[PDB]
């Protein structure tokens, strides 16, 4: 037996949820298991779009061995401080993605990631923890994706890209492949802002927007 | 029995045959049912890419009481006197969506939307009359739109946006989200140029172009 | 009997050799011909992907009449010279889509096409020689395509769009739709930027970047 969640039950939660839906009842074929929402709001349980939904207290307090959550809340920080919770109250950090997600050849993807519908994530590609792939975005081939990457929707990742752990990317921002030589990088904690058209490496921490990316 | 068309033969409606062939015999499961272009530059009826395209006045003479019409004229202006024009006549607005597009939980959506492939409607959204999605646009969660509100392809309409009636969001826009305490507004008539990247309020009947977005 | 190739495994052919499954596993029903990938950078065979890799002289030496050739090189100069010598050897060229492709009605594309997911190809459209569609790329209404044209991911090509041969369209840019009395032309040999805007004719051989597109 086993018990499922999404922890967030605000916009990022709620759009995702389907998605765990797909993942567990298709994917896994599982039309056993049950599936709640986690939100720290919550004192009282309720339901959210006809899931109960419960605060963390009360999920760890349900009487199975055997948790999977997958974290939906966009800030990094929030969810690299959850991952740890979990990780150290032996929950398990559960990947979903859509019956639409697309998954090519040699690929590696740490557990917890959220890959919404219509994403593309190509050939030889590697992501670590608790990535956020939100709808349409690509990852295209040999790129790296560190941990607690997070990209908005439509984000464009062209080949031979590195994104350093905790980058943000923004709607409909489109990056400029690298090369095998000199891959591009998108440094530590760096946001790229909506729309923006990146051609060349962005610093650890720099915000980045416009056409061509500027520091803001 | 029913008989079902296409109102417009134009563009916006060859693009939307398939998709009201994919609604019909795919999602209603209905083989048996006539699907035909109504177009009104006819006078005699000819065929649309295999399909029997006629004037107004000849559909409304088909002896048949269960009509299905969805409008496939990108101008809102047009599909509201159109809609008005069916209604009166007791002809039912129809609401066609493709096999890749994806709805998710308590969305409203009024009669007579054309949602096009590969278009998301994300969580706990309200649409209002004769919206057109057309492909790869999404809506995501808790937005309100409007009546006869259209858009182009690849619209990224994030959360928390509150868009009035009849306005028009150009190929590729994006709009940032909003906040609960404070909805993106896209005021009434407004148009938001193709690759607009839109932070602001947009107010009613005004034109934004660029990155950012600016009043052209 | 038949053997089927992907002509290039950089990046190009790794991300379309899983859409080449597509096509030959599922679409054409064909789980008993082998594809390789062919790249004349190889002088020993090689695995790439799991797949066998050898040379162009390797494969014409393969002992089978009936050979089927993408060619995944997006350089449309190498791609016209490596489509010549195919024709010249009696090896044919083979268009790909994927399974979440869509084609929609009275589309002309001639052979040796690379037609990535979530590609949409519209309504009444006419493509020319190993055209290129990158992921999420659409083609609308009206368009004319002609020889050796590439796209790069999430290109949105609206209708009545004539693109001549060789012109390289980038990720993201959006295309403002022609009319029936000025299709909007995108000149021979035209390279329009990753995140272009272009509302106006591009001349041939020009490079066109930014919002509103300009000579680079
Ligand atoms: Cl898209």
């Amino acid at each position: 037996s086993k018990v499922f969640a999404v922890y967030g039950a605000s916009g990022c939660g709620r759009s995702l949820m389907p998605v765990a839906n797909e993942q567990l009842r298709i994917l896994e074929g599982d039309t056993d298991s049950q599936i709640v929402f986690i939100d720290d709001a919550l004192d009282d349980n309720i339901t959210v779009n006809g899931y109960t939904a419960m605060n963390y207290t009360k999920f760890k307090s349900i009487k199975n061995d055997d948790k999977f959550v997958l974290i939906a809340i966009a800030n990094s920080s929030i969810r690299q401080k959850i991952a740890d919770k979990l990780v150290k109250d032996g929950i398990s950090l559960w990947t979903v993605q859509g019956m639409t997600t697309l998954i090519m050849d040699e690929v590696s993807i740490d557990a917890g990631a959220a890959l919404s519908p219509f994403v593309t994530i190509a050939a030889n590609v590697t992501i670590g923890k608790c990535f956020h792939a939100n709808l349409y975005s690509y990852v295209e081939h040999d790129c790296i994706i560190g941990d607690y990457v997070t990209f908005a929707p439509r984000v464009s990742c062209n080949g031979n890209i590195h994104i350093h752990d905790h980058a943000y990317i923004g709607t409909g921002a489109v990056i400029k492949q690298g090369t095998p030589d000199k891959p591009l990088i998108i440094g530590k904690g760096a946001i790229v802002g909506m729309g923006a058209v990146v051609t060349k490496e962005v610093p650890a921490g720099a915000v980045v927007i416009g056409n061509p990316a500027r520091l803001l």
